[PDB]
Formats: structure tokens, sequence, C-alpha cells
């Protein structure tokens, strides 16, 4: 069954919005989908415990009805780096637990999308990063590029490090985080030439609730 | 004579403010200093032609009185990627010209700081990046890290790519781009452990005109 890890050029560039588009496209293609956000920070209190908004978006965009903990085993209240809040709360983040959760989702889904947290190298402990886990799992990687000044550099940096870890950069998604600007077409051309993976699609600037917008149509899953 | 290239985790993270601090510290140490911004975009019209604000800051923080063109040979009006505006204006950016300017500054300065543009991989043409030129010149690199969420990932990405190009990462500067936040000390500890170079100093949050503030005192040039 298909598995992809979605990373971004930084936090707040559209990993979640693009992940929802990817999931919607996969459902459209007829897959039994599941989104997985193993580690999340910046969460709200509910009667059932802490709930993170990215995990909720992935959960509602999955074709299967998934229990929250299955989508997101590790939930932290404070929106800081996972290693910091994990250490302060005395709740270690374990590779084995993250991997077990991925396997559990594969029990019922045949197309699984895993969203990272922050950018490529987000630390999970003082000696282990998110990049370490993706490398262990050998997940093909999808890069979400927020189309904005500074994204060529971040996209190139992330792509190079991914390739140097021996991993497959399966594709990239262009996310229009801001309204159209002057050098939009030139930026798209530059990113397209420089990123060594297929451009899967471009998600337009959608001001209101992009996470629930019908954005599956912007992704060409046959290029994946 | 000493030469350093200053790069940043992105544009707008403090390359210029930190570069001024570095230059001020070097003047304090007794060096005959010069700042060099070979390529600049986002400039204002004057009677003498276009003038870029980073180049002006480097010029005024140099111990020597330097002509503007010597500090910044390539000046573009629009603040977009150098390769885009160079191509649209029909003004090619040449490695040879950038290198000649560096040599010219070495005629009178014994300590030269070269500020890049954007982040590490800013394109200068469709086939040549700023990273290519730094690699040709074999300049030791100073990384400016804007202390903010997302900087651990960008700092790690930039450091890894620099080391993989065979270059020396001579040090890093922590720049407080925003007022103090909750995980400041933890971020400093994490960056310190992860960046494989000496922390040269930390520039505090200085709301008003940081470029002309006396910030040389925040840099320990003996760690360089
Ligand atoms: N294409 C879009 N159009 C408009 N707003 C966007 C779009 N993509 C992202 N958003 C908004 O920008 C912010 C960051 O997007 P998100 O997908 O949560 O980023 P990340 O998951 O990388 O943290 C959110 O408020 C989101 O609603
Ligand atoms: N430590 C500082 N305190 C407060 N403001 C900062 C500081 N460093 C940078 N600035 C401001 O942030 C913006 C970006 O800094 P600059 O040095 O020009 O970044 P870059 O050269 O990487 O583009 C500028 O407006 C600058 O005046
Ligand atoms: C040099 C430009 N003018 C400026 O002051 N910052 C811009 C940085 C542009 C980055 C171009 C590549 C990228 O998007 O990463
Ligand atoms: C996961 C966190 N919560 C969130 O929504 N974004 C934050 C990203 C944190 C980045 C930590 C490493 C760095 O600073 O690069
Ligand atoms: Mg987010
Ligand atoms: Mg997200
Ligand atoms: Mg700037
Ligand atoms: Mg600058």
């Amino acid at each position: 069954s298909k598995r992809y890890f979605v990373t971004g050029t930084d936090t707040e560039v559209g990993k979640t919005v693009a992940s929802c588009a990817l999931l919607q496209a996969a459902k459209a293609a007829g897959y039994r989908t599941a989104g997985y956000k193993p580690v999340a920070s910046g969460s709200e209190k509910t009667p059932e415990g802490l709930r993170n908004s990215d995990a909720l978006a992935l959960q509602r965009n999955s074709s299967l009805q998934l229990d929250y903990a299955t989508v997101n085993p590790y939930t932290f209240a404070e929106p800081t780096s996972p290693h910091i809040i994990s250490a302060q709360e005395g709740r270690p983040i374990e590779s084995l637990v993250m991997s077990a959760g991925l396997r559990a989702l594969e029990q019922q889904a045949d197309w699984v999308l895993v969203e990272g947290a922050g950018g490529w190298f987000t630390p999970l402990s003082d000696t282990f990063t998110f990049a370490d886990w993706v490398t262990q799992e050998q997940l093909p990687v999808i890069l979400v590029v927020g189309v904005k000044l500074g994204c060529i550099n971040h996209a190139m940096l992330t792509a190079q490090v991914i390739q140097h870890a021996g991993l497959t950069l399966a594709g990239w998604v262009a996310n229009d985080v801001t309204p159209p600007g002057k050098r939009h077409a030139e930026y798209m051309t530059t990113l397209t030439r420089m990123i060594p993976a297929p451009l899967l699609g471009e998600i337009p600037w959608l001001a209101e609730n992009p996470e629930n917008a019908a954005t599956g149509k912007y992704i060409n899953l046959a290029l994946l």
C-alpha cells in the first residue's frame, strides 16, 4: 500500500492544506485513505483530552472514519518544538510508537499520508529528529512549497538534504499562501526547474477555510 | 587578510544587522575593514543611480571610506530574486565581476565581510547560484540565525549544505529579531548543540535602527 511523508519548506507554508488536497485526490482515485500526524504541538483542550487542528483536518479528510488517537498518538498543548515540550512534560517521543501507529493505519487504509511537524529537521528528542524517523521508515517524501520570497532557497535546501539521506523525493506541491504577486510565473518556473521531482499541482489562494475546501482537483495523482 | 561570507537562514533574518555588528567588532579589534554586497535587489533611486540599503549599511560600517560601487557592483531596483530581475533587465551577473570586486576591496582592507542575498541558494542566473560563487572563492561562512520558530530546521539545513560543499562554517550569530519569547533559552541551547560552529554572539532585540546601533560588543571575534 502507498505511503508518503509530507514535509514543507518551513512551518506555516501549507503542509496541512496540501495534505488535505492530496487525501481528497486519493479518495477521488478510489483509495481507502488515512492521514497520520504522529507528532503534534499547539493543541486545544477538549473533554476527551488535547486535540490538534492539523490532526483534526487529516482525520476529517480521510475516507475512513478514524479514531483521533490513531491519527495522532502524540499531542502537546504548547506550539513549540516537539523535543522541548516533550522534555518539559516528561513524555518521551518514541520511534517505535510512531512506527507502530503507521502500521496500525495500514491495517485498514491502502493509501497513507503522514504529515510531519515544522520543517525537515524538527527535533523529537535531543538526539533524534523527524528526519531520522522518515529515514528509518524509508518513506517517499512530498515537499510542500509555500510560494513566497525565500522559498527557492528553502525548497533547494530541503530537496538536497532529502536526497542526501538516500530518500526519494516523490513530488512537490506549490501552495499559494498569499494572493497573486508580480513574479508568480517566474517563481513557478524557477522552482519547477530546480526541484528534482514532479510538480503534482498548485493550490490557489483560498482565504476562507482552505482545509475544508475542495482542493483534490488541484493535484494530479498520476504524476505521483 | 581575513574574509568571511555572511549567509542567513532566510532573507529578513538579520544578515545586515549582524554584518554591521561583525564589522564594528573587527574595527574595534584594529582591522582595516570593508563590507561587500556584490549583488543587491530592492533599491532606491538617487541622483547617482540606484542605491541599496544593505550596501549603504555595510558602507557606513566599514572603517575605510569606500565608494558605493566598490561595496555593491550589482544593484537592482526590484526586490525579487537576482536571476529574475537580471534576466528581465538584460544585465547578467558575472562571477568574474563579483570576484574582481572582492579583490579590489582586499587592496585596502585587511578584514572583508561579504554579505549574500536571501538565503544560501539564491540564484544569480538560471544556471548559477550564490552558493556556486562562495564555493569558488572558498570563503569561510558565518551563519546568521534569526531566533524564531522554524529557525532550528533552517539552521540545520543551511549548515549541512555548507559542509557538504566542502566549505568551512566559521561560526554563527544569534539574532533576536523579535522581543523575548517563552522558549528563548531552550532554542539557544538547541541551536548551540546542533550548529557545528562557534556561537560568536547574540544580538538583542533593538527596535529602532539596529543597523546603526553599537552592536560590535555582542560579538566575540576571538571565537572566529
Ligand atoms: N492555499 C491556501 N490559501 C490560503 N490560505 C492558506 C492556504 N494554504 C495555507 N493556508 C493558511 O496558512 C496557514 C498555514 O497553512 P497549514 O496548511 O496549516 O501550514 P503548515 O501545516 O505547514 O503549518 C493556515 O492558517 C492555513 O489555513
Ligand atoms: N536584532 C534586531 N533587533 C530588531 N530588529 C532587527 C534586528 N535585526 C534585524 N532587525 C530588523 O529586521 C529586518 C531584517 O534585518 P536585516 O539585517 O536587513 O535582514 P536580512 O539582511 O537577512 O535581509 C530589518 O528591518 C532590520 O532593521
Ligand atoms: C535579494 C532580494 N532582495 C531582498 O532584500 N531580499 C530578496 C531575497 C530574494 C530571494 C530569492 C531566492 C528565494 O526565493 O529563496
Ligand atoms: C510543531 C510546532 N507546532 C506548530 O504548529 N508548528 C511548530 C513547528 C516547530 C518547529 C520546531 C523546530 C524549528 O524551530 O525549526
Ligand atoms: Mg501549522
Ligand atoms: Mg501542518
Ligand atoms: Mg534584507
Ligand atoms: Mg541583508
